């Protein structure tokens, strides 16, 4: 298995000055792990719960 591009970004938490518990594809960790997003300026990997994270970045 491979992840699609999304996953394998850089986990950025962004600009604002918020939280916004969400979940990143380490990718080379092949985990999905917690993260703060701010709220704005991130990238597309970022899910809200992990199933979506594990569905989309593990094909689970």
């Amino acid at each position: 298995w491979q992840p699609p591009w999304y996953a394998k970004e850089p986990v950025r938490i962004g600009s604002c000055k918020k939280q916004f518990s969400s979940f990143y594809f380490k990718w080379t960790a092949k985990k999905c792990l917690p993260f703060l997003f701010s709220g704005c300026g991130g990238n597309a990997n970022r899910f809200q719960t992990i199933g979506e994270c594990r569905k989309k970045c593990l094909g689970k």
